[PDB]
């Protein structure tokens, strides 16, 4: 089967959490609060009952948290509510921010590569999409092989090759990018083919990183590929138009359709 | 016409929020939350009425909301609505501070670029100026020719050359820096001339990136220059003087200025 | 004895404080507020006394400080003190958040490292893994040799050597990393033993670093080793398993094992 | 003159604000808010009088305005006002977090640069120390020349050469640092003395940034020297120790000490 799903995430078990907090749906963190927040009041309700010093327990409770003090329910340890109201405040605040700025990218990978010849040698490519109208600035893309190996003794183990591009980094992207890698003999899969990659159970990875100016913050994104989603021979089809009105479009539609010559 | 705009922006139209109100105007971004603001108290002071489990709703709804708590309007579901208001104000200072640390630079671009020689070779330079008094620190800088290119066959696409500069990087930037790019024989611009630039639709990319000291805070900037606006057998002028106190200065005001040897 | 500990903390004696309250533990930082919570409405609670302005002084004091404005005792510098509590809440949030943001690795280094032939050459070796589901992006790692070395003549200094890996950089670091350090001439331990690292009392340092996507924070760990903590002729066990579903795990169970061929 | 002092800002006057805020002093900053605090409540203050729609104005302005809420004082754009609280203290909020996130480098920079040889080579040197506990993380340092040169022709210009170092970068920088630049043939003071550094009015700057595990933040310290700073001929001393105990310690108080062969 596969070691990466086409997302990148690894079926490797592992034998042997504010990140939950920080990872769970929007809905699912409020829940998540408001739970915490309505029980953290029936402490305080039941502190005060075990007695009476209050005028006129849990709505009484909120009212000191929250810092209403509406005053109907004059109190006494109130002061220990306050301090917690506030640091719940300040607590819930910094999970926001933090939620907030969590990393995300808005980059279409190619459901396939293809391998064909780029000025005059074979080129294993793929391509990315940035979908935001932000440029990402300072963006770097790998290409790694993973791939089982073996010694010329029984020894099994899975290579990990990081592939050399013709161009890793981009001081901008905006658009679109097809990366890729020339298959020279320097090459790891120089000589290779289909039925060889096959074989190997070999598997490409792609990882992304960049920063926005979109926001102030970082991103990733990576895909994976297995070697039955290469297209030997296939060319990806441009993505760039020109407009009825003469101007330049780009155009998604066309961002995963490979041209193939087809023998007889 | 133009794929870069002299800001740096692209024409492409492309046939496919948070950060919009990261983005917005200081104006228009409190009219947003003020308007989301009366808003989420309207809807509370409709779920009251709807019955007068209220002592003696819109501004006792605000009151429960901002915590005032005057008492006058004694409770009952308040609570929630004190969730709500503390989650407001979080949310609100994560927008605010994301804002605030949203990239900013006060880099100055010249408005043209020049080729002449430099230490005896033809050179393509720009020039750039730190606006604030706060240095940048690990700034780099990159200079991009966009140019249409097509195989000898029929095919037509725009090239990105990221152009070799004698300096890209510089661990400090606090007032003027050219950016030179020397027209060896390795340069995608060697042997070319005015006529030939026009002919290629050839453009030129600009962008700017270093870490502020001046705050905590990373700062971009782009520029982009068309092939008419390079000025051959230009040289920039000197920014630099010395004053009457003997005192070395920067004057900004001939930044843009550019020397030329009118031929008879 | 020893430069280094386990942790890659220095013995080193120096012979000539916010990081403090950012350091401490998660219980003793709400107790150092709680505390200057306390004593500044003690300070106020005196500054009222000092008379009788207040209407029906602890108590009040928190109660203003909060904004909890019960209302039974109406006052005159309350409007001090709530601009006292504001930014103490506002203090409070800051640190609350650095700490959050404080970065912290689960990376597990080896009990030992080892020397043993790799692609038939002797290396220096030794192992990181992941210790969370999340990965660590843009990873990087250091193997340094910190050794004590004289002139012909006798000055006596500390050497520090980064030494050259195999593979120093990864954009992605997920499971389990065997570093390796290549002992070919250029090596600052090229022919050396175990007797002649003991000599020159040389020790060996492990930095990471790298980003995580599992929360918007970076990640540092480092870890020493002793010249005895070294295996020579040692071999790093797979750690990799498959499982009976014919799933592939990780079994960090076997991550410090090492295997040695025994002499008769 | 000098260009630079010693702190590394210059003198260069420039002919052509929310970082004063970040800026300025700690005591100032609080004076400036407290101010802007009690203005703004003065304004709505005067809001109300201009008529007597409250029960029972600067002092009912702070009771809405931090949310107080007494209550003697019931209303009557309180809302208003309620939301304007709320926006100060969540600005306050990240002003105080800006700044205490700003950049700050405990790095000590020796008094005075040296020229001797090392390893056989003359070499220009000069030493950082970590004033703090907390280790720096992926530290580099610059050394920089800025000196007056011209053409074969009249003019006149500063040139700045980033100088090769024996090491720039550093994973970790704990306690002591001696930066060097050899003197070979690549080197622009190469063949260089004592008078001819003078002449060309040269200078030296150092630049250091790296990355706290101390916090979460980053550093930056930068220093400079003029050509009457450096010593010729001297060496600094050792700055290590072994204490009576047996342990090794780290004496601050030799680290500008320079020793010198002095001559009949
Ligand atoms: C393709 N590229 C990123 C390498 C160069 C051009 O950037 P872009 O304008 O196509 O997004
Ligand atoms: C021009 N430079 C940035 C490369 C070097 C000098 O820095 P600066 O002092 O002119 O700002
Ligand atoms: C070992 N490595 C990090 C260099 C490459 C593979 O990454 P990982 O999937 O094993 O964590
Ligand atoms: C000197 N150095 C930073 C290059 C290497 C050693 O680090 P340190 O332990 O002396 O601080
Ligand atoms: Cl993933
Ligand atoms: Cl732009
Ligand atoms: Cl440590
Ligand atoms: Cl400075
Ligand atoms: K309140
Ligand atoms: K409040
Ligand atoms: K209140
Ligand atoms: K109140
Ligand atoms: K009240
Ligand atoms: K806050
Ligand atoms: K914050
Ligand atoms: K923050
Ligand atoms: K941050
Ligand atoms: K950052
Ligand atoms: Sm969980
Ligand atoms: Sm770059
Ligand atoms: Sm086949
Ligand atoms: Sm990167
Ligand atoms: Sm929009
Ligand atoms: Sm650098
Ligand atoms: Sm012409
Ligand atoms: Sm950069
Ligand atoms: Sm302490
Ligand atoms: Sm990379
Ligand atoms: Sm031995
Ligand atoms: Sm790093
Ligand atoms: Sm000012
Ligand atoms: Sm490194
Ligand atoms: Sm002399
Ligand atoms: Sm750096």
């Amino acid at each position: 089967p596969r070691i990466l799903n086409s997302d990148g995430s690894s079926n490797i078990t592992r034998l042997g959490h504010y990140h939950d907090l920080l990872t769970v749906s929007w809905p699912v963190f409020i829940t998540l609060i408001t739970g915490l927040y309505l029980v953290t009041n029936a402490l305080f309700a039941l502190a005060y009952l075990a007695g009476d010093v209050i005028e006129n327990a849990f709505f009484f409770s909120v009212q000191t948290m929250a810092t209403i003090g509406y005053g109907k329910l004059i109190p006494t340890l109130v002061t220990l509510e306050a301090l917690c109201g506030m640091l719940g405040l300040a607590v819930a605040a910094s999970l926001i921010y933090a939620r907030f700025t969590r990393p995300t990218a808005g980059v279409l990978f190619s459901s396939r590569m293809v391998i064909s010849d780029f000025e005059g040698k074979p080129t294993l490519m793929m391509r990315l999409a940035n979908l935001r109208i932000e440029a990402i600035i300072e963006a770097d893309v790998h290409l790694v092989l993973v791939r089982s190996e073996i010694s010329q003794e029984g020894m099994v183990f899975r290579r990990f090759h990081d592939l050399t591009l013709t161009r890793s980094r981009s001081p901008i992207f905006s658009l679109s990018w097809t990366v890729m890698h020339p298959i020279d003999h320097h090459s790891p899969i120089y000589g290779e083919t289909d039925e060889t990659l096959r074989n190997s159970h070999s598997e490409f990875l792609v990882l992304f990183t960049g920063h926005h100016e979109a926001f102030a913050q970082n991103v990733h994104a990576r895909h994976a590929y297995s070697c039955d989603e290469i297209i030997w021979g296939g060319h990806f089809v441009d993505v760039f138009t020109t407009l009825p009105d003469g101007r330049r479009a780009l155009d998604l539609g066309k961002f995963h359709e490979i041209a193939q010559h087809h023998h007889h």
